[PDB]
């Protein structure tokens, strides 16, 4: 399984690497500079918080996720365990929400996920255990090691986005090759490809 890639601390490598590719050479300047993530020092509590948010408004999430952190001990896999169903349901969540907070407090307190040590984990590794719990597929997985855990070299098959994106700013191309070049720096392509996404939306001229 390949070496865990370290979170990208400036832009510069990975832009230069990417623009070889001339869309994203073209993407990357029509898009402009992304900010750069820095790992979570809490992977936990942004699983619970990224479960937590999922089909909501930006601020709906934050509400509810403001209300688990008001909970007694927090966002935290002992105290979680603590607070009942009716409790994690009082504070807004679905039923399927609740299960998946609960599945993944309980994984954490018996040693199933490792969340204070993810850090030497493959990525696959860590997607496989997160996969094993209710509510979270390889998307959520995947999403989570990007934005949360800052990798570097993801590329999600199952967000229809980036394979929209790829299916039109390379048309008749075999999307595992396409993206394979972007390799070590999927996750800041992707990004790009969600950029130009939003640009569009926005009203902005194609390539
Ligand atoms: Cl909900
Ligand atoms: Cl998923
Ligand atoms: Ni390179």
């Amino acid at each position: 399984l390949p070496a865990v890639l370290p979170p990208l601390t400036d832009h510069a490598g990975a832009v230069a690497h990417l623009s070889r590719d001339p869309v994203l050479a073209q993407v990357t300047s029509l898009c402009g500079e992304l900010p750069v993530l820095a790992p979570t020092p809490d992977p936990f509590g942004r699983l619970v918080r990224s479960v937590a948010g999922q089909q909501l408004s930006v601020k709906a999430a934050q509400a509810i996720y403001g209300r688990l952190e008001g909970l007694p001990g927090g966002v935290v896999p002992a105290a979680l365990l603590k607070v009942s169903g009716d409790d994690l349901r009082g504070v807004g969540l679905s039923w399927a929400k609740v299960r998946t907070v609960q599945a993944a407090a309980a994984a954490a307190v018996s040693g199933q996920i490792d969340f204070a040590h993810l850090s030497g984990q493959p990525d696959e590794l860590v997607i496989a255990e997160l996969v094993q719990l209710p509510g979270i597929g390889r998307w959520t997985a995947e999403m989570f090691l990007l934005f949360a855990l800052a990798r570097p070299d993801v590329f999600s098959s199952g967000d229809l986005a980036l394979r929209q994106g790829v299916e039109r700013l390379y048309p008749g191309e075999d999307w595992r090759d396409v993206t394979a070049r972007w390799a070590p720096y999927r996750s800041l392509a992707s990004r790009y490809l969600w950029a130009n996404s939003a640009r569009m939306q926005a009203g902005g001229a194609p390539l």
